[PDB]
């Protein structure tokens, strides 16, 4: 019961409720049937303070959902730069691959998030990572018409 409530409070950005639920014993690593954890939903919905308190209560920074997406994938795809930085600071795996073979760098490129691409690169993103169709972040940029990103990535190896 409490796990499902915690997931919702994290998604919704209800800071007091998140803290009350954890204190009542809600599993910070509870998962729904898509494999979403409170950390996934706080990251995707841009709730940085909630991301931080979840991490302090033992949330698994590298938990994978049913599609293989981790909290860092979620923050990167959704353009949340500050959350990306917090997750990296807590050891999020910069080169985690989802079920399609996409790393956080691939998803940042797909959704056009230049700052996040820069930060992932600085934190050691494998620029040569290939997805299930052999595509790099550079290829994804070209496919999605993100020419400024393509410019940045084209000469990297």
């Amino acid at each position: 019961d409490l796990g499902k409530k915690l997931l919702e409070a994290a998604r919704a950005g209800q800071d007091d409720e998140v803290r009350i639920l954890m204190a009542n014993g809600a599993d910070v690593n509870a998962t729904d049937n898509d494999g979403y954890t409170p950390l996934h939903l706080a990251a995707s919905n841009g709730h940085l303070e909630i991301v931080e308190v979840l991490l302090k209560n033992g949330a698994d920074v590298n938990a994978s959902d049913l599609t293989g997406i981790t909290p860092l994938h979620a923050a990167a795809a959704t353009g949340h730069l500050e959350i990306v930085e917090v997750l990296l600071k807590h050891g999020a795996d910069v080169n985690a691959y989802d079920n399609d073979g996409h790393t956080p760098l691939h998803l940042a490129a797909k959704y056009g998030h230049l700052e996040i691409v820069e930060v992932l690169l600085k934190h050691g993103a494998d620029v040569n990572a290939q997805d299930k169709f052999g595509k790099t972040a550079f290829d994804i940029s070209i496919d999605n018409g993100n020419e400024d990103l393509a410019e940045i990535l084209q000469k990297l190896n």
